[PDB]
């Protein structure tokens, strides 16, 4: 009962102590359900292939406040596969290629009042103007270049990714999605991401995803990730 209304983070759960207050401790890997199929496996970042995020996350909790549990994180959903290398060509295209790809993702996730459920006004507003330039595009004499249309793309992704937890940063875990099969060239993510890793300490900030992303510095709005 004291945990019912009790959540936990990532791989831990509440438990009732002494005092019956609740609190939070590792998951039990045994309480993780067995995948309805291998593609329900994760793969962690030193290419071990786990049952499930839930057995990951478990274990990867045991090894919290150590070393190895610093430096383990989620590689990408599924299992562990031969991953090509990338080439410093595909490095530089990453970018560009990622920032439409993300804008097109955003025109057709969010497409209706009802897509647009989540979001505030200004973000609303935000994928509105997307929307107009789209259909503009489909029909101007001569198509322009709009670095404006991605803007919001780039600050979405970020919001979207910066979950577990809610910091505003991004953890090679958080980074995870977009490791994808989906994604083009996923296989660059972590190697341009680390590009991104500016001070170096793991994690990238709003200013450096962003910055990674060609937005001015100028156009980094915080409330466009609320
Ligand atoms: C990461 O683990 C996976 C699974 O152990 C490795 O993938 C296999 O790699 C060899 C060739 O590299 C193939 O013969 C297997 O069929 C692979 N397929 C997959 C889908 O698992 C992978 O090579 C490991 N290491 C790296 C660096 O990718
Ligand atoms: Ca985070
Ligand atoms: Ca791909
Ligand atoms: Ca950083």
């Amino acid at each position: 009962a004291p945990c019912q209304n009790h959540h936990c983070k990532h791989g831990k759960v509440c438990e009732l102590d002494e005092n019956n207050t609740p609190m939070c401790v590792c998951q039990d890997p045994t309480s993780c359900p067995a995948p309805i199929g291998e593609f329900e496996k994760v793969c962690s970042n030193d290419n071990k292939t786990f049952d499930s995020s839930c057995h990951f996350f478990a274990t990867k909790c045991t090894l919290e406040g150590t070393k190895k549990g610093h430096k383990l994180h989620l590689d990408y959903i599924g299992p562990c596969k031969y991953i090509p290398p990338c080439l410093d060509s595909e490095l530089t295209e990453f970018p560009l290629r990622m920032r439409d790809w993300l804008k097109n993702v955003l025109v057709t996730l969010y497409e209706r009042d009802e897509d647009n459920n989540l979001l505030t006004e200004k973000q609303k507003l935000r994928v509105k103007k997307i929307h107009e330039n789209e259909k503009r595009l489909e029909a101007g004499d001569h198509p322009e270049k709009n670095y404006n249309m991605y803007i919001f793309p780039v600050h979405w992704q970020f919001g979207q990714l910066d979950q577990h937890p809610i910091d505003g940063y991004l953890s090679h875990t958080e980074l995870a999605p977009l490791r994808a099969p989906l994604i083009p060239m996923e296989h660059c993510t972590t190697r341009f991401f680390e590009t991104c890793d500016l001070d170096n300490d793991k994690y990238i900030a709003l200013d450096e995803w962003a910055g990674c992303f060609g937005i001015k510095q100028k156009d980094i709005d915080k409330d466009l990730v609320i």
